């Protein structure tokens, strides 16, 4: 059950019963990875700590943090006994962005709180806007609502109870209520002239690139030579790629960010209501004014992600579980 058991038990013996309770499962799940490298956690590299935590299949940044702090404690104890080959605690060198890399590979959806933490670390308004706008529902066929979104629509929405009028390439107009944060973000994205590469830590020569000048919230790079009009769908995917590369996560797609917003709404309704059923799903369709062929078909598709299991998993902490 444990690797280097003698030493773990020596550490466990110093802990309160409640701390033993949290630590034992960590050491148990850790064994397979410790045996693979033939070394203890306290000898793991940074990269191995991130891999270790990833192997625990944890779903939220909140939980990843708690786990990292617990491991950090153990490592400090190990250093103080001179057991570690290393003199420094490598869990404490883990950056905020690198927490994201500890997320389990089953993770599909971001929570509202993770969206906000992600947004805050993203220096380009293009990045902030695409993440946020997708989460709140502006999408459409091949992201046509997002790609066609102008400064003017954003301005009008602020003066119209935050109801954006969105344009889809297929089905045309649709009204969607969004947060004031989303609108202000979009407003800034629409007037951005430069885009910092590698989320503002670009190593080499070209640290920033010029954006095309227009009134669209989503903007093509000048170097693409696609001209002054609407960006293509590939720009959306390129911007999510840049976000994903900074956080080093592989779950983030336009569909996944859209669904995350639905999932957050599901949590809000679940907190007051206590169930997630078709009535909750119909309500989510309504609240996002969701573009669907039929509502019942959409409600059926939503069973794959708008359900109690998914909500309990992603929103454990906020639900008090």
């Amino acid at each position: 059950s444990m690797f280097n058991s003698e030493i773990k038990e020596k550490y466990l013996d110093t802990l309160s019963e409640g701390m033993v309770m949290q630590m034992r499962p960590i050491f148990a799940k850790a064994e397979i990875t410790e045996t693979l490298y033939n070394k203890d956690i306290y000898d793991f590299t940074s990269m191995q700590i991130l891999e270790l935590i990833r192997s625990f299949d944890q779903t939220t940044i909140g939980s990843v943090r708690r786990t990292l702090a617990l491991l950090s404690l153990y490592i400090d104890w190990a250093i103080s006994y001179k057991l570690s080959k290393g003199l420094t605690n490598l869990a404490r060198t883990i950056s905020e962005e690198e927490l994201y890399e500890c997320l389990g590979d089953k993770k599909l959806y971001i929570t509202y709180s993770e969206l906000e933490e992600m947004e805050n670390q993203l220096v380009n308004y293009q990045s902030k806007a695409v993440l946020r706008l997708l989460f709140e529902g502006v999408s459409g066929l091949a992201h046509s609502e997002l790609l066609s979104l102008t400064k003017k629509q954003v301005e009008d929405a602020m003066l119209n109870g935050n109801v954006l009028t969105l344009y889809d390439s297929k089905h045309g107009e649709r009204k969607l209520k969004v947060s004031s944060e989303c609108l202000v973000i979009a407003l800034n994205a629409a007037q951005e002239t430069k885009y910092k590469l590698k989320n503002g830590k670009a190593k080499g020569q070209t640290k920033e690139v010029f954006l095309v000048e227009n009134d669209y919230v989503v903007k093509t790079k000048r170097t693409s030579n696609k001209g002054d009009g609407q960006a293509s769908k590939f720009v959306i995917t390129n911007l999510i790629t840049d976000i994903s590369e900074f956080f080093k996560i592989n779950f983030l797609t336009p569909n996944t960010i859209v669904r995350s917003g639905h999932l957050y709404r599901a949590y809000q309704l679940y907190k007051e209501k206590g169930v997630i059923d078709n009535s909750v799903r119909y309500q989510i369709i309504d609240d996002f004014n969701l573009r669907v062929k039929s509502k019942y078909r959409a409600v059926y598709s939503m069973q794959d992600y708008i359900n109690e299991e998914e909500v309990n998993k992603y929103y454990a902490e906020e639900l008090g579980l």
